[PDB]
């Protein structure tokens, strides 16, 4: 039907395709709920990840079961669900090595809006269905769930991977929708001083709101030089890249003590090269573990962070600071992630 | 000086003993805020780890440095400190081994009313002190401090052993102060649903301040029972116990879910063995791991966990029901732990 | 077609059922050398996983595929395959935890000769072939490569559970089949000595072979007094349970050095309880981890073991003591291993 | 006492210093044999750690204890003795934190030749003998044991950072004795192919020695095409770096597969930066881990390498290719490592 999709390199529109069809194993969701993304940005702008031709854009939705395949088994038509980003092939040997982010390929879990038609339509496919959705509970509300599929499984995911222990120092290095998510996360990794940088009004309230206990302005000078004085020269525990440039990855390695990780679920969208500091990373030999993931996916993944939402371990609803109706006011979310004004955090699209 | 000492198996009484003398390394404390543990009732009236005379006992403590020997270097007299329970011998092979509770032997991490006199006293001996003690802030009460020594450091042990992932169902069997503590720690790992086994109302009470989404009374039928039919047949992901009898471990193995984990802080004192289910442990082959450790102990653990406390990351002076002042309600609080009222969790003496 | 099946408990027996039918995902193999296994035995004599009925007994086997579903991709008739003893499904949420022997309930992976008609068949039924077959190299004999799909990746995963670090003392309790590939497992972690337990001289002689360093003959003197006088009191980094009653996991937790891990793969067939001894496990704090798990499987397991094999990391040749041929010795070689004589480690029945 | 020293940037020789006193927990040692090494030359002609002066040389020496202080406790004069290049204090939060290598800064841990006068002296100092010397056994000659201070424990710490699986395929660049051990390293962790890339012909028939299953000479092509062509454009599963410039971490990351792991021992001398390629690193999001840590040191480390050597799991005498006697022939072997002939892998000086 109509979608709003990518027609050529940096150029977008409305477009005229055919319903999707579901596999035996699948399904096809209507959208409640849905939220544009500054990767989007980056395929369609940069070009970051090649050509694509009349491809729907969107991978984070919340939406209403209306047909499933013969042999599914936990969905049916009327359930309420919740759509990972992340939708992967379960049947490949990536996913016996414990990646299925990486499954049929590097990054291969992530097929919305990349090898396969986003959510920005009336209709989508989500394959394996039985691995790739998990019923919304009534208590969440449509704003709050969507926030789900993409910000808080990748946010997260930055703090799994950043290996924190109890009561540990880290600093979150961007606090965009995914790094107040990685504040958050590392709340519930038992973080105790949590460290934002960030410059934006709107985005510093909500990381203190997350668990924040500092704030780095970059307007009071080099990031490194405030956090090796915040922690009198001793450094981060971790730190979490969520933002920023390739010289990023030199900061965070600038701040980690010696023995610390980095763990970067930032999409570098440019640049041949992310410089990793020889004297600062010991010349090689300074236990610094520098991590980078895709956010996981799938079924479990969801349900997890349902039951996070549900018992009350965090509200992502501070995330959402615009609210619209219209599938026309898909493009006008779409818009305010193009440029960012300064009290945007992250819009919602409720479809209905 | 004078301590409150274990004269016998089952005798105790205030003795006079000579003031303890700092080897280069270590440094003498005089404590401003101690507390009583179930381990010194098990020690004198069940004789658990051995006869012995004249003992200071107690083992939880704040105190304030009064002398330090020529060799400690970030503690001076007049220092206010948080004393670890486990203040082991830090040059063994079981230090490089990353098992400091065991430097020396097992459990040999636990000194202080084990195989040295206790904090009971006018003065107590802390080894290793650049090693084995944590300044106290001043923002954090003499009351909330002494649950650091060891009912913070323990149950946090027991959800760290647990091997928590985000959103994971975790029980916990037993919520004394170390099972309240166990559910905090739960919590500081992202757990979402915190199944708290317990019947005293005072600690249902605080149960559910540190996060727990369900309580299971034992008197209302097996918990096994109560516990398959909250979690729809699913079970747990991980079962912490803090408290029970031998048959407890049973309890623990039946509720996890294969691949799960049993982390075992509760100190069993009696019993020659503990069970393990045959059949629900999958006949040995069902990957329900099961761990028991000891606290952590040191400085950098103490430190860690004042940090905790000091980013309002958890408040444990909930654990404290009593509050003695002076020397002589030492033994009122000791016996305190003994007959268990209804009404107590944790007694907290000031000796200001 | 024919089987060697369980008619009921205590009682074996040729019967004949239907050819299976191969989904659109399975394929039906006809075996080339087929194992029985000790599992078997503890399940038909013992009932120590209940009462079946008519279950074709057997899950060690090399076959060729003789039929495919139309969505097999990576097989087609003809091709020799190593088929795991575990073929678990793969698209369950146990899977997405990381734990596929449980895919479906405890030990569901497990389906040969335990919820499924084993391989001692004319025929028998692989599910989903392209994530539960692996392709056998002409390089490898059948009778080396039936030792890849239960008695190896037991044994291996014993010495994965054991978290050996390199230079470990490592001691395996028991040298049968399973035991000698924990030898060599644990050798190919970087153990240090390995002190194999065992009396059959068969067995002490393939245990040198595989990497032991040194024999404990049970029936020479009590395990724990000469397994702690070789250690010089330090007793063991990780000890691995292979084999014996339910006193044995006793005799592991009293071995192993405190922090040290008890990794079990024995299937246990007798007795309500295994016992953990209260004083030797610390009272509950000694840190000695308690493992046991049922073998990996899959497509990926097999690959790798085979790859093992293949660049001549280990040669299970050695545990094949019985070579014969034909369907009616699968009967022989399955009431060796009932009354196991002296001489015998594995048999294998060739269908070539 | 004499010893060879860097006397300023460019210039070596020989020096007379006061023989050293040893602590109330230091030792005293006489070397028995050392051994030159590449950061030694790098340290003295290329400045990588600064300017020195007069500092004696040498960190790799197996001695005899001589004198030892009033607290040492497992150690005697005429006790012979593996030391390790690392001898960090072990009273530090770094030691807490688990990074004894870091213990008191970065890369602190390493003190001879750094901050301290190195081994190539009649006699040289032992800080906390208890915690970092090992008994060496008759049975070990000397040219094997002094590879264990450092070659050995590196490499050897390129694999466990790499996080190798039974069967996985591992590619080690460079193949100096650091890359020789590394390989050797691979295959004590149970990798199934190994891969080394070098080109000097003593160093690749020492790698097929040490379990090596492929080579790869730069004179055939592009070292990146070469591995994916081997590996049939999978990858491989981890790469040890551990020789090269800055430009080898690029070719890393581009021949491991998602979800793999890189792991560094190379000291990087030169350079600012070291390249990680954006698009071969899923711009940020590939799981492909980054680790680089200096060798271990300490006792426990020396103790565990022993008993590999002493039982036979690794022989590291094929490391050395020139054995020296009597101590003026340290010069002649020191420079020997400046400029490296074709058949130089490791020199060694026997003493006494
Ligand atoms: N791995 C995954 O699965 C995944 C998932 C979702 C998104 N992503 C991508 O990863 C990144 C996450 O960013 P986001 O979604 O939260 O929105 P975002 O607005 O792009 O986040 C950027 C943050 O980093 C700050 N920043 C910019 N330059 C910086 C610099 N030199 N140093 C320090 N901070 C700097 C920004 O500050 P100000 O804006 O306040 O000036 C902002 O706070 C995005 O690129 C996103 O496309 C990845
Ligand atoms: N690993 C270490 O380093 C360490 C450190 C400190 C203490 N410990 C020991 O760990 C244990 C923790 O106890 P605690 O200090 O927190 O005080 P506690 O009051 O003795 O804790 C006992 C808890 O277990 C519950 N309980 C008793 N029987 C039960 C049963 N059949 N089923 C379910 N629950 C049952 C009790 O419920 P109700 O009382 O509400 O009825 C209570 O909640 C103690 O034994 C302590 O000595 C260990
Ligand atoms: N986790 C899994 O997926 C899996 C897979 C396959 C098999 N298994 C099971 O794991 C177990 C391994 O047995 P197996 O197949 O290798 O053949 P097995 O011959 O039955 O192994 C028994 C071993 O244990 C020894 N043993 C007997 N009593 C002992 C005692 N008190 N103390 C120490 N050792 C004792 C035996 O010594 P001697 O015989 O020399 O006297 C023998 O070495 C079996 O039960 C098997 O069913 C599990
Ligand atoms: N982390 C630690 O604690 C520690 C300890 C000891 C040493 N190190 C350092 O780690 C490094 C290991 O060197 P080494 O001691 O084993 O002696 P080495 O001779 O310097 O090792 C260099 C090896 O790498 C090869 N090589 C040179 N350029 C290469 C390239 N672009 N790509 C692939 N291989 C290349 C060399 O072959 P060709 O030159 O013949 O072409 C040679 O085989 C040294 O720099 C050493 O200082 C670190
Ligand atoms: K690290
Ligand atoms: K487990
Ligand atoms: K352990
Ligand atoms: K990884
Ligand atoms: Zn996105
Ligand atoms: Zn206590
Ligand atoms: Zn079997
Ligand atoms: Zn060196």
């Amino acid at each position: 039907m109509k979608g709003f999709a990518m027609l050529s390199i940096g150029k977008v529109g409305w477009i005229e395709k055919e319903k999707p069809a579901p596999g035996p194993f699948d399904a096809i969701v209507r959208p409640l709920a849905v939220a544009p993304c500054t990767s989007d940005i980056h395929t369609v702008f940069e070009g970051a990840i090649g050509e694509r031709h009349n491809m729907i854009l969107g991978h984070e939705a919340v939406g209403e079961v209306v047909e499933v395949g013969s042999e599914v088994k936990d969905f049916k038509p009327g359930d309420r669900v919740v759509v990972p980003a992340a939708t992967p092939d379960w049947r490949t040997s990536e996913v016996q090595r414990g990646y299925h982010q990486h499954s049929g390929g590097m990054l291969a879990g992530w097929k919305f809006s990349n090898v396969k038609d986003g959510v920005f339509g009336e209709f989508f496919h989500v394959n394996d269905a039985d691995m790739n959705l998990a019923h919304l509970p009534k208590e969440i509300p449509l704003e709050a769930a969507v926030m789900i599929p993409d910000m808080m499984t990748t946010g997260f995911h930055g703090a799994e991977l950043a290996d924190i222990e109890l009561g540990a120092t880290v600093a979150v290095l961007g606090i965009g929708p995914v790094g107040l998510m990685a504040v958050a996360g590392a709340k519930l990794r038992g973080a105790g001083r949590i460290i934002a940088v960030g410059s934006r009004p709107v985005c510093v309230d909500a990381a203190k709101y997350y668990g924040a206990t500092d704030i780095v302005n970059y307007k009071d000078g080099p990031i490194e030089s405030q956090i090796m004085n915040l922690t009198e020269g001793k450094g981060v525990d971790a730190a979490i890249i969520a933002g920023g440039n390739a010289d990023i990855m030199a900061t965070a390695v600038k701040i980690v003590k010696p023995g610390g990780t980095i763990a970067n679920v930032n999409y570098f969208g440019e640049g041949e090269v992310l410089p990793v500091p020889r004297l600062e990373w010991g010349c090689g030999m300074a236990h610094k573990t520098i991590k980078g993931g895709l956010c996981p996916g799938g079924r479990l993944r969801m349900e997890r962070l349902i039951d996070l939402v549900f018992y009350k371990r965090v509200d992502p609803s501070k995330l959402v600071t615009h609210v619209f109706r219209g599938f026309d006011n898909i493009e006008k979310a779409f818009m305010l992630m193009k440029d960012k004004p300064k009290d945007l955090i992250k819009p919602v699209v409720i479809l209905a």
